[PDB]
């Protein structure tokens, strides 16, 4: 584990991360997709061999020795707010189990269900709080990746408020 486990946020492409493993914001069919998923497919295409997995789950596939944890958040266009909230929390719990199993000291993670699966709503706080609920009990350094300047400031404020 990390000597003093921390949370950090960076505004840049997660395909350029400096962590020991990455979480993909995957679709259930293992397809190249859009946004984070398409960047992950371009950087680690080998990790999409048999990466299909249901909503609310995570499945890790190695690209060489680098682990790609494919985590499938719900598409809020298809789920109700109640059921989608439950599946989004579940996908993050599965990411925490995989990060622990892998024994890594750091992990790069995006906010699941905040892009094209958001159903047109701002889900920064919802998604980040489910991330904290799952990852708080792990000892890996967590680096959250985002692309929007206002989201970077809000995620950074939420991290600092708890310290
Ligand atoms: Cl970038
Ligand atoms: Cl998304
Ligand atoms: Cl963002």
């Amino acid at each position: 584990g990390a000597m003093a486990p921390s949370y950090r946020v960076k505004r840049m492409d997660i395909a350029k991360n400096d962590e020991e493993c990455v979480v993909n914001a995957a679709n259930p069919r293992g397809l190249p997709g859009d946004g984070v998923c398409k960047a992950v497919y371009k950087k680690w295409p080998e990790s999409f061999k048999n990466s299909a997995t249901p909503v609310g789950t995570a499945k890790t596939v190695m690209c060489g020795t680098y682990p790609v944890i494919h985590a499938v958040g719900p598409n809020f266009s298809n789920y109700t707010e109640s059921e989608g909230d439950r599946e989004l929390a579940a996908a993050y719990r599965e990411v925490a189990k995989e990060v622990t199993r892998l024994g890594v000291n750091s992990v790069a993670i995006p906010l699941l269900s905040t892009g094209v699966y958001s159903g047109g709503k701002d889900r920064l706080t919802q998604s980040l709080n489910h991330l904290f609920t799952a990852m708080d009990s792990t000892d890996a350094d967590v680096v959250i990746y985002c692309r929007d300047k206002e989201w970077e400031k809000k995620i950074s404020e939420a991290i600092q408020m708890r310290t």
